[PDB]
Parts: structure tokens; sequence; C-alpha cells
């Protein structure tokens, strides 16, 4: 038994619903909130951009920290940060940018980073400005996620076309 609360289940371990990712994450503390990041860490727009002034760029600032250390993620990559006030953890996944030019088939690659959390909250992974089909992305998540995901979404009326065409 965990927080979540109102999702529609898709599957065993899929869950889904309109939300606010900023205000699901404040209402529930998960353990781990995954943001939809860049190699960079540059988090501008689209959800890292939201997550990013909720947390009063406290994010950012630890962001530019690792990657002076570290350097970039790879597309398909992650980095697990702090949750700052939002939740215990951040795991900072980078799908592909279809915006950029980037392959589509990186998807699986990213989503796999989900296996190593027990459960997570989550966007769906290359949707919205980073311009991949948002019913592929959740096709992508239910055939390669096996540990308990909770999709949030923003667009409601994305949401409603997410159910509705669900196999
Ligand atoms: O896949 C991630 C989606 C993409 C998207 C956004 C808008 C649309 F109209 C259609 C697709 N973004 C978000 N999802 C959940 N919480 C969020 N908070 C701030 C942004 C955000
Ligand atoms: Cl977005």
């Amino acid at each position: 038994v965990n927080s979540f609360s109102g999702y529609l289940k898709l599957t065993d371990n899929v869950y889904i619903k309109n939300a606010d990712i900023v205000e699901e994450a404040k209402k529930v503390k998960p353990t781990v909130v995954v943001n939809a990041a860049n190699v960079y860490l540059k988090h501008g727009g689209g959800v890292a951009g939201a997550l990013n002034k909720a947390t009063n760029n406290a994010m950012q600032v630890e962001s530019d920290d690792y990657i002076a250390t570290n350097g970039p993620l790879k597309v398909g990559g992650s980095c697990v940060l702090s949750g700052h006030n939002l939740a215990k953890h951040c795991l900072h996944v980078v799908g592909p940018n279809v915006n950029k030019g980037e392959d589509i088939q990186l998807l699986k690659s990213a989503y796999e980073n989900f296996n190593q959390h027990e459960v997570l909250l989550a966007p769906l992974l290359s949707a919205g400005i980073f311009g991949a089909d948002p019913i592929h992305s959740l096709r992508v998540c239910v055939d390669t996620v096996r540990t308990n995901v909770y999709l949030a979404v923003f667009d409601k009326n994305l949401y409603d076309k997410l159910v509705s065409s669900f196999l």
C-alpha cells in the first residue's frame, strides 16, 4: 500500500492520472520523482522547468555542480540527485528529444532506468516539448518498466486520449 490516490490502473505495475507532477510530488512526497531531463541538466521548460521552479532553483544549483564534476549524461541515461522539497530523490532521466533529431529507439533505454527503483512518480518520457508521440511513450513505458510507476499526465485532453486508446 502506498499514498498515491486517484490513479487508473493500466497493468499490474503501471498507473496513470491527469495531474500536475509538481503538485502531486508536493502532496505525496514520493521516494522518487522522475524529471524529464536533458543531458546538460538545464531545467528550462516542460516538466524540468516546473520541477526546478518548485525547488526555488535548488535543483538547478545541484545539477550544475553535478555536471561540472561528471560531464553530461547520455541520451537514454540517468542520474539520481536530491528530491529537494518534492521527494526524497529525483531520478533525472534523458529521453530522446525529437525536436533535436535524437533516435526514438533510445526511449526504451530511458525507461529501463526506472527499473532500478521500486516505486516512482513520473511523466511520460519524450512527450510534451520533447516531441515524441505520447501514445508511443506510454506503450514503451508499459512494455519496459517492471517496477511500480505512477504516471502524471499534465494535459487533461491528452490524459483522456491516452486512456481511451490504451490497449
Ligand atoms: O510528458 C510530460 C508532459 C508533456 C506534455 C505537456 C503538455 C501537453 F499539452 C502535452 C504533453 N509534461 C508534464 N507532465 C506532467 N506534469 C507536468 N508539469 C509540468 C509539465 C508537465
Ligand atoms: Cl513538456
